[PDB]
Formats: structure tokens, sequence, C-alpha cells
């Protein structure tokens, strides 16, 4: 058995489970999530065990729930809402960002959903770098900041999720998680704000050629030869000599001169209000 | 070889006297051929010394890499002259090794030369347009005359002290094998001359798009990382190289166009030629 926590719990019968969101975290319905508005349905996301877990699994799970949970609210990342704990399988609730990952975003609003401007691209830059901001504030390191968990929400707001190892293992899109590693973390399993500010840098990468995957054709070995060397991605088009600027600031060799997500977070403010949305 | 390995045929009309050939510092080299720099007295007609490149084959080469370069001059013969190709200007071959000489471009390499001009000799957005109609100038005149340049790459255009493009070089083939500077050729190369050995005029359009890449890039590498196998998978993929920043819509459409999967929807050199002169006439100089 679980302990209950009442400040989180909700009781069985007020959620309503329904499709699959992704390969688990399945979409459902809260009724009365809120104790004040018991009359009210609130569409979220349920992040549960699989069948063929172990002990390991589940603590795993119960990990990040405590961890969710010491973190607190943001408005920039994925908020814990409550959880089923007792007489049954352990279910997770989280809010549901029903347009996906910001990759896929992008992707499906490349040039030939409807189109973005400059300011747009801007405005989720800012938005990631204030959710990164506060889960650094709270003392937590993501250590696999992407655009793929980076999740945006029907209103367009950015949520920064899983922020609560083989080098040669491929994600579900055949992408390899190494190539967004800052080289101290790469090469000295050194994780810090600073590793995070670097993966940030081919997170803006990734925004600035909307939804571009980093290096490819390069496999693991290749990208190690290419880090040693000093090598760094190349300016993307319809991207500001400033916002190039940044992303080289974030890719800095000595973690110690790279920005803060403090010192990006006041840049990118200033750059969003300077920024067309014209075109 | 014909004869060759004692005496090679004359041609008086392309001979000049030994005597009239000072041989200098070496420009570059290859496996069995090398490239030196030299002085030759009174090519055309009478006294003046005109700097030139001398092509001729290393102490270690064999009859059939005597053949290889005898053939290359006498192609250069029957191509004839163009502004901006490496011409031909006389050869020694009797009583001695054999030496091609040809045109001397002294500002190198055109990969070099976008590289050493890199902002901080500036080049406008104009000149580099200029720089592909240049080598599109070339490539529709090596076309009209029936040769397939097969490597067609910045590293083979020179540019010479007055800033002209001139084209240079124009189972055997091995995937696997680097340049001096570490790139691979297969990056240049068209899917069906990559994949079914098909190599036309429209094999080197795709290679002018890469070359087109390259300039917009400033001397820039193609697919830094990418092994040989891993490029093979990216072409059947039908992955495009990114457009570059500096780089208009209508540039990067001509990357684009010369990039077709099928040969026959690719622009020609005589319609690239044609759509450069226009956006070189439109295109700033003041940046
Ligand atoms: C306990 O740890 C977690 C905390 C939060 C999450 C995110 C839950 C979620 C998913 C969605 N919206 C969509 C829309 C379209 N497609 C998906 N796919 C599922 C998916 C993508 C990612 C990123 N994570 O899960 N989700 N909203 N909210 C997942 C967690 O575990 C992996
Ligand atoms: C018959 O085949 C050829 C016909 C012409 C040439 C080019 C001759 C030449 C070289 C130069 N100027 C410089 C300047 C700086 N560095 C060099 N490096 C030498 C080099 C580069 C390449 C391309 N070919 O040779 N050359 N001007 N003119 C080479 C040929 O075969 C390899």
């Amino acid at each position: 058995e679980l302990p209950e926590d009442p400040r989180w719990e909700l009781p069985r019968d007020r959620l309503v489970l329904g499709k699959p969101l992704g390969e688990q975290v399945v979409l459902a319905e809260a009724i009365g999530l809120d104790k004040d508005k018991p009359n009210r349905v609130t569409k979220v996301a349920v992040k549960m065990l699989k069948s063929d877990a172990t002990e390991k699994d589940l603590s795993d799970l119960i990990s990040e729930m405590e961890m969710m949970k010491m973190i607190g609210k943001h408005k920039n990342i994925i908020n814990l809402l409550g959880a089923c704990t007792q007489d049954g399988p352990l279910y997770v609730i989280v809010e549901y960002a029903s347009k996906g990952n910001l990759r896929e975003y992008l992707q499906a609003r490349r040039p030939p959903e409807e189109q973005l401007s400059s300011k747009d691209l801007v405005s989720c830059a800012y938005q990631v770098a204030r959710g990164m901001e506060y889960l650094a504030s709270k003392k937590c390191i993501h250590r696999d900041l992407a655009a793929r968990n980076v999740l945006v929400t029907e209103d367009n707001v950015m949520k920064i999720a899983d922020f609560g190892i083989d080098y040669y293992k491929k994600t579900t899109n055949g992408r390899l998680p190494v190539k967004w590693m800052a080289p101290e973390a790469l090469f000295d399993r050194i994780y810090t704000h600073q590793s995070d500010v670097w993966s940030f840098g081919v997170l803006l990468w990734e925004i600035f050629t909307l939804g571009g995957s980093p290096y490819p054709g390069v496999p693991v070995e290749e990208l190690f030869k290419l880090l040693k060397e000093g090598h760094r991605m190349d300016k993307p088009s319809n991207c500001t000599n400033e916002l190039y600027m940044m992303m080289r600031d974030c890719w800095h060799a000595v973690p110690s001169q790279r920005p803060t997500f403090k010192q990006l977070v006041e840049d990118l403010d200033r750059i969003v209000a300077l920024t067309s949305n014209q075109e």
C-alpha cells in the first residue's frame, strides 16, 4: 500500500480514462479536480505503469510525483494536478497539452496548421527559458532539454515535460539524444545548470529551423570528433545575428562563460518586444 | 603506349622549345602527376615572360599515367579557349619529360579564396552571384564541347589575379577516399551518378548546386561529420542541405532545382547562365 496525501488525492470514480497519448500516458477527464468546483470536467494527462512493470518502475513513478510536489507550480512547466494512489494502480495526474511536442508543432507549421511569425518563434524561446529559469531556481537539472520534451497547450503556451545512459541508443523518431548534451556532460559526466544552457542552445536551433534535426546523418563517433574539434552548428536561415550569437554563447566551450537562464530570459524578453509580428 | 614509351608525336602548333621554360616552385601534386609554377619566354608572336602552370608526371609514373596526361592535353586542344576555364598555352613533348603548359591562376582555388574573405578584400552579394555566373558560363562552354567534368567543386575552380573564375581538371572510383582538406568527393555527386553510375551534363548541374552552396557559405564544408554510408541514407530519404544564411529564396530555389531527383527536371547550364545573368544585374553591390 502507498501512503495517502489528501492535498493531492483524487477519488478514482472522478477520473474517466480515455485514449493513449503516446508510448504510458493517457488522455482523461477529471470530474471536480478543484474542490470548490465539483461539477466541472478538466481534460488531463494520466501517467501510469504498464502491466509488465517492476517494483523499481513503481519507485521511479513515485519519485517523479514527489519531485513535482517539491518543485511547485509554474506556467511554463507541465504541472501536477493530482493522484490516485489508494486501492488500485498508481495514477499521476498532470496538465494536458493538446497541441503536442514543440518539435511536431513547429514541423506542422512549416510553409508549404497556421503560420508562425518571427515574434512567435522568439516567444517560444522566451517561454522555454522562463520555465528553465524556474526549474533552475528550484535546484532542478533537466539533463534532456530538447523540443520533443516541450509541450504546447491549446492556448499556445510552452510547457517543459520530464524535468523530474547508452550513447548509441536512438529515440522513436530515430534521433540521438547525445546531440543535445554539453561536452562536459558527455565526456566527464558533469551535469549542471550550465550543461542545460548548452541543451537550450540546441533547442533554440530547433526553434529557428522549425523542428530541424541537429547533425543529420552524423553517428555518435563522428559527433564526438566534431565536439572535440570545437565544431558548431551553422546559423539557420531566418535567424538574426543576435539570436545566432545567443546560440553560440550557450555553446561556449567553458561552462562558466555560458549565459545563465536568468540572463537568457532578460535578453529574450527585450528581443521579443523588438521582433516584428508582420513576417 | 603507341611508341610513346620512347617518343611522343609532334604538334608544332603547340610545341614550345625547352630553353624557353624556367621551372619554379611546386603548386600541388597528385598520385602520379604534379603542377609547378613556371616562366615561359615568348608564348605568342616574342620575348616577354608569362607566369604559367606546368603539369608533368612524377618520377614514379607508369606508361598508363603518361597516356592519361597525353589524353588530358589532347582533350584541352579539342575543347578550345574560354575565359572561364584554365586554357592550354603550349607543351614540351620532345626530347625529355612531357610538360603540359596551362594558364596560371594566382589566387588559388575558390574554397580557399572564399574562406580567406570571410568577415571578422570583402565580397558583396553581387560578387558572390558573379562567381556563380562565371562558373556556370565555364560549365556551359565545357558542356557545349561535350565535356562532362565529374568532380565540379569549389576546390577545382581557380581564381586569377583579376578575380576571374577558371575551371580546372575538366569500377575505378572509391567512395571512401578523402581529399587533402579531408572532405569526401561523393558529397558533390548526383544520386544517379552515385547509385547507377550515370554521368551526364545534368549530373554536373547537381554538383554545380553543391558548388552554389559552397559559394553562399563562403567555402563551407557540405555534410560535416557525415560518413559515406549515412550520406547514401540522406540521399535515399530525399534530404537536402539547408538554406544558408545570406542567401535569397531565389538562389536557394536554384540550388534545390539543381538538386532535383529527376535529372531532366534540373535546369541546364544554358538556363543557369541566363538566370544568373539576370540575378547579377538585380543584385546589390552595397552588401
Ligand atoms: C511523470 O512524468 C511525466 C510528466 C509529464 C508528462 C507529460 C504529460 C502530457 C502529455 C500531454 N500532451 C500530449 C499531446 C500529444 N502527444 C503526447 N504524447 C505523450 C507525451 C509527450 C511527452 C513529452 N510526454 O508524454 N502528449 N500533455 N501532458 C509525461 C511524463 O512522463 C513521461
Ligand atoms: C591537365 O589537367 C590540369 C589542367 C589544369 C590544372 C590547373 C593548373 C593551375 C594551377 C594554378 N594555380 C594554383 C594556385 C595555387 N595552388 C595551386 N595548386 C595546384 C592545383 C590546383 C588544382 C585544382 N589543380 O592544380 N594552383 N593555375 N593553374 C590542373 C590539372 O590537373 C591537376
